């Protein structure tokens, strides 16, 4: 195919345009223009409204064509390597071009996906909100990868994946997870249907849990290096030993009636809207304190280092002593005696009763 | 003290106002005239800046004062029947006029007050939002009695009171309520810190209780004559047997899996942010239902009656039929296959994912 | 008909209750026969789900059906003085009892009523959120009228009515109101398309007017007594001379750059989202300013007696001097170098950058 | 110095750790062996409360010590590329490496920084968030200056700057803004006391401006190449012509009663909270509309392309049809005859009167 029938094609289609319809079709003729003519690397399409594409420029490796109105794709070089197509009406992929390392169809109507354990250098996957019910096997290459917001009820098995990192996959109707990965570093799975975790101590690159939003009662025995975990809105009474290196806790929407000594490197701790009844001493690493609408009537002494302190909604008549840094103070809503004294650090500042 | 002397002294404290200070004292001096020169029934300084008021008319019934800035009173008449001056700055009050049945001195720094069971005719005290440590033994004519937002640690004894109707005494930190008179048709004390509730199932005029926000973990065998029932934000697993008058009931932030059948008259039921796994059948006499923030994936089917959706924050894939009076439909942030069918009546809609 | 042919058709219409639908029939059975039996004034039937009423108790004053589901109305008790169905599905109402006073039938479908200047005792009525496209004349005796929220594109004429005190009119279609009576002492028309209001000046009584939300460019000289004024989301860059008896002013949401001198018995005032650059000295008397989201870099000496100060949204670097009464501080938002040294009094505070 | 005299000089630091403190000196000491063990081109030492730090590993490029406390650096590599140290107590800068490519300093509490033209390869500054009453002359390598948030009164002059890319000045106190230089990309200068804006035409590569919250009557001729512009909260009436490659433009809280038509590419268009009563044709390439909050009976026909609408708070009685790809449909508050017919697109919905 020459230039001259690239061009005529291109103005083919876009003398083809839906008449009223808003399509910026000679804005899109004017960039395979450029880059047919520049022969460059990758053609960015993104939200002129297409909704269609042309035949595109051979050898492109890769194809920003997000926010349009696909339905359908063109075919695509076979030198693609990645592929930007989020934000269309696409309601099925066909199979990839080999050479894929990057598949982005996230916001999409998705209703299935070709047998992606085929594409051996896809690296990154994202099919985030669509309408998948079921994952194909991954293939083993894959690094991350985003199904969040999907209609999942299992997901494919994970343990043999060699280079996993990351998967989201909240916001589905999972009821149990598979055994995951050891290079697992991180799983988002919020608002799911699980009833339990999977076996998580032997998982030493395992450094962020988001389970918030399920049904646990109970949790594993954690990852030794855990540095955040949420879990926010679960039936949780106890937790499992905590790691030396956490650093993020929510425990938010669950059940605890109190917290024993929570590990000393600790930076942020959200524990609002449980039953706690007292603290005892805090990690001094720790910068937020998040425990409001709890039923507290006195806090422990404050760590120096805080620098927000979120205590809304409880039953203090005082607050203790404030840290020469805080820079956020909310106590709004405790039958607060006095005012405590403001150090000059605090930017941010509700009180009330 | 004649007219003239009235007159007079009111010119003497209106010169006296602090200079700058936006007293309306002509204003008053004009209401004191006419209300003596009326010889009225009740006067009338509401909101006019008092610091001060000077000698009132005498036999005036009522004096309305309130919204000033009132540190004390002045001497009253004894044919004072009606005291309101909430809204001042009294840091005391002294005894009263004998014959005084209305008592209002809620929003001022009252500390303490006199010796309120030797006035014989006091029908109702509010004193809501002071400072009081504790209250004083109550008359037997008492009817009503709002003493919410105080710092009271107990409440004096209450069942030998013959009259008494309600009860506010939210907001304060008792850890425990005394016997409860046979009379009593309300008490109103959320935001305390009870442990347990008095032994209630012999009250048969009580009607309506609030004790959200406090401590309890099990509820006492309610008044058979129960209607509305707030027990919000408490550590509840299961309820007693609930009376078949009962129209209200809010459950919401305890802790329940589940619901078991309702009575059949309840007319509203929030029992959002809990963790809710199921509904069975809800009463046809249903209007309100507030599930919001539950871990439901499918909901029962809707009473005839419901007027109010409010679900929002739950697992759903689909809303059922919906009820041709549905005035309120929220449901926001579930994974919603379809929208559900929206009846002509539907005014308030919330949809989303 | 006797008192046994009442309490059959009674226990017929019970038992014609649609089976499943939440009707409580037999609890209106019992106030039916109660009232018979007691042959009160007053028959209460609200909240019952009735999708219609069997015949009524001969000789009953008042009828309260609201809140349930009537579409129609049975015949009325001639001696009928108080009709109470508002929150019901009436799409027409029928000539009523000839001595109604009260007419409730607010929050129902009504697309037109009777001819209601031939109800010679009617002196309030309300038939808010319906779907009226137009009003009848109205009788002469009428005291009160609320007609809010129906899709009225013209008043009836008003001014000849000898008793009317009270028009609620707003949420309409109103390109124009007709000229206001003498005994006229609110009127409340927020929401229309006033492009300009009635000559006010001439009305001795009128004492408030709510006109937010129109299309004001400029006000008519007003009412010598006015007392409130909300004229709130207009486009307004000047008032007219405002009365000494104003007392609460509402401007938010017009085009002022300042304001010049209010009225020396001002107490509230909401003058937020405007352009203000400048405030000059304020009424002494004021005790709420809400000056929020205007362009103000200094705030003028501050009356002794305010209790709220709203400022926040501006370019404030310092608060004035806070006056001994402060209740409530909002001033989130402003480039604050200090804190204002904050009263003793404040018990609301929200300070931010 | 030696391996073994750093690795001391940091054992002796570390044991000078104020000894509750909180502060992390053994992560530190960790952190700084290894960067000197690995001979490391940048030193991490974020958020370990450090209230100061040791002499540093000779050659760095970059040190990372935010979030931290100090008040004071120690010397630094004039080797040193790269400095953040946003997040600390600064109180002043000293002079810096001489290579200084990266500064940043933002949310210190910086009073004055020193003579900033002398630094020949600093490319990007940020001191957002400090106290800076005035800026030093800039280097003409400044690509990028942050100062927002500070308390400016003037800025220094700008046009020489040959590589000057953007400009961040909100929050600030201009009253004027400097002639800007040719190179210039975006300005962002927000929450000033602009009473005027220099001349634009010329600039032919400025593409952003943003002017919100300032005094603007007028606009002078803007940019012909101007891709996004807000001006929301000012007190416009009319705008200068809009060039065609506009496609973002905020007009909200403005004093706007039409307006005219629109540049055909433009995708956002929010005009909230003016007096519009009338819209006339949109652009077809308009993908979201906000003009909440406005005056309006009637809505013009509605693009193709739009995929967000919110029209709550105005007088329409029904919605125009709606475009197949509507995502999300805002409005709640108008006078609504029907319901519209809602597109299958719609994920987020809000109705109401
Ligand atoms: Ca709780
Ligand atoms: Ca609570
Ligand atoms: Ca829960
Ligand atoms: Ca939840
Ligand atoms: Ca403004
Ligand atoms: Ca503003
Ligand atoms: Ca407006
Ligand atoms: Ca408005
Ligand atoms: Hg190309
Ligand atoms: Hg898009
Ligand atoms: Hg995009
Ligand atoms: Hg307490
Ligand atoms: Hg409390
Ligand atoms: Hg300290
Ligand atoms: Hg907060
Ligand atoms: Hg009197
Ligand atoms: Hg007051
Ligand atoms: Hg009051
Ligand atoms: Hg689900
Ligand atoms: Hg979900
Ligand atoms: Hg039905
Ligand atoms: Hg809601
Ligand atoms: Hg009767
Ligand atoms: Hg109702
Ligand atoms: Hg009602
Ligand atoms: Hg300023
Ligand atoms: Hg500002
Ligand atoms: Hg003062
Ligand atoms: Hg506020
Ligand atoms: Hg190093
Ligand atoms: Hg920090
Ligand atoms: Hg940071
Ligand atoms: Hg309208
Ligand atoms: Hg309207
Ligand atoms: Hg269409
Ligand atoms: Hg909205």
């Amino acid at each position: 195919k020459s230039k001259t029938e690239y061009y005529n094609a291109w103005s083919e289609w876009e003398r083809n345009a839906p008449p009223g319809n808003g399509e910026q079709r000679e804005m899109a003729v004017s960039r395979l223009r450029d880059c047919l003519d520049r022969q460059a690397h990758e053609l960015e399409l993104n939200n002129l409204g297409l909704s269609s594409l042309p035949e595109l420029p051979p050898h492109l490796e890769s194809l920003v064509a997000s926010c349009n109105s696909l339905t359908e794709l063109p075919e695509l070089p076979q030198s693609l390597k990645s592929l930007l197509v989020d934000n269309n009406n696409l309601k099925a992929l066909s199979d990839l071009p080999p050479l894929l390392e990057y598949l982005g169809v996230s916001n999409n109507q998705l209703e299935k996906l070709p047998e992606l354990q085929n594409s051996s250098f896809l690296k990154i996957i994202d099919v985030d909100n669509n309408s998948l019910k079921k994952l194909p096997d991954l293939p083993p290459s894959l690094e991350f990868i985003a199904a969040g917001n999907n209609q999942l009820e299992e997901l494919p098995e994970l343990q043999n994946l060699p280079f996993l990192t990351a998967i989201y996959a909240d916001n589905n109707s999972l009821k149990k997870l598979p055994d995951l990965p050891l290079s697992l570093e991180s799983i988002v799975a919020g608002n799911n249907i699980l009833e339990e975790l999977p076996e998580l101590q032997n998982l030493p690159f395992l450094t962020t849990i988001y389970a918030d939003n399920n049904l646990l009662k109970t949790l594993p025995d954690l990852p030794p290096s855990l540095e955040a975990l949420n879990v926010r809105d679960n039936y949780l009474t106890d937790l499992p030993e905590l790691p030396q290196s956490l650093t993020f806790l929510d425990v938010s929407e669950n059940i605890f009636s109190g917290l024993s000594e929570l590990p000393p490197n600790l930076y942020y701790l959200n524990a609002s809207s449980n039953e706690i009844r007292s603290l005892c001493d805090l990690p001094p690493s720790l910068e937020e304190l998040n425990v409001s609408n709890n039923k507290l009537i006195e806090l422990p002494a404050l760590p120096p280092r805080l620098e927000r302190l979120i205590a809304s909604f409880n039953h203090l008549a005082e607050v203790p002593e404030l840290p020469q840094n805080l820079k956020q103070l909310h106590v709004e809503y405790n039958p607060l005696r006095e005012f405590p004294d403001i150090p000059e650090s605090v930017e941010d500042l509700r009180m009330n009763s």
